[PDB]
């Protein structure tokens, strides 16, 4: 088998992708949030606090005729921007984009953070990285990519993310249509749950290429693009005026700037991002003060190859028994 889905960005800045995935029978439609850093697929729910629900698409598990409760099963997850929710858990037949898996473990909000209420086109995560993070108490469940993998034609899922477009999850089949030149596979350890790998360098611009082993996780569910602050204060100084702003929360530059692109290594292979990748915008509404795309990861304890670097490139998630990660130009 195999699915194709679209994804869409959530607004005109990127700041996430949404997935339409069918839940329960018949259908409801909810917009996910694919995720390949995190692997608890949860959902907005008819059981989520009213005063929490603002606008997003609820799953009601009492009209679909294929739900049951997991019994006894709890959840609970935190996430890197402080963000957080919790609540019980179904099982029940889920499609993405004509790939079905019956059985899948649908967690169902009951509480969710301020983030998430205050998100409404983001109705829950489909949770993408290895199974050993999913959060479920006292069974721990599979993701949908780890349900579907037997049945799929090949074990992998490829993420093709559009900048300031829609673009495709593709599950069980990589389109060679979809990408130019070939494919560099790369290892990735599972020993952290993550789809995590080690970049062989980076470049600013049109500099020269420094070779440095740069581990970090593939994490379409994480918008910018965190590095260590050797390599993000090497890029931010090719910007003039741009600065590390404590109030702010991160590097900020003139919106009058033009950037720089930011070359990645995979192998002996190179990922340019384009300078205007890495431009998200004011600050505040009218601000010429811009928030960069490059932040440094200080402090999050790891590196994070999230939208910004992964919308440059053609990306294959191989779930083989020994899995790695594949880049490729487009």
């Amino acid at each position: 088998s195999t699915g194709s889905a679209t994804t869409t960005p959530i607004d005109s800045l990127d700041d996430a992708y949404i997935t339409p995935v069918q839940i329960g029978t018949p259908a409801q439609t909810l917009n996910l949030d694919f995720d390949t850093g995190s692997s608890d697929l949860w959902v907005f729910s008819s059981e989520t606090t009213a005063s929490e629900v603002d606008g997003q698409t609820i799953y009601t598990p009492s009209k679909s005729t294929t739900a049951k409760l997991l019994s006894g099963a709890t959840w609970s997850i935190s996430y890197g921007d402080g963000s957080s929710s919790s609540g019980d858990v179904y099982t029940d037949t889920v499609s993405v984009g004509g790939l079905t898996v019956t059985g899948q473990a649908v967690e169902s909000a009951k509480k969710v953070s301020s983030s998430f209420t205050e998100d409404s086109t983001i109705d829950g995560l489909l949770g993408l990285a290895f199974s050993t993070l999913n959060t479920v108490s006292p069974t721990q469940q599979k993701t949908f990519f780890d349900n579907a993998k037997a049945s799929l034609d090949s074990p992998v899922f490829t993420a093709d993310l559009g900048y300031h477009a829609p673009g495709t999850y593709n599950f069980g089949f990589i389109d060679t249509t979809a990408y130019t030149g070939s494919i560099t596979y790369t290892a990735v350890s599972t020993k952290q749950g993550f789809w995590e790998w080690t970049s062989t360098g980076y470049a600013v611009g049109s500099g020269t290429f420094k070779s440095t082993s740069i581990d970090g996780i593939a994490d379409t569910g994480t918008t910018l693009l965190y590095l260590p602050a050797t390599v993000v204060s090497a890029y931010w100084a090719q910007v003039s005026g741009a600065k590390s702003s404590s109030s702010v929360g991160g590097y900020v530059f003139p919106c009058s700037a033009t950037l720089p692109s930011f070359t990645f290594g995979v192998g002996s292979a190179r990922i340019v991002i384009p300078g205007d990748y890495i431009d998200f915008g004011p600050i505040s509404t009218g601000s010429s003060s811009c928030f960069g795309g490059i932040q440094s990861s200080a402090g999050i304890g790891i590196n994070i190859f999230g939208d910004v670097a992964l919308k440059a490139a053609f990306v294959v998630f191989n779930g083989a028994t020994t899995p790695t990660l594949g880049f490729a130009s487009k």
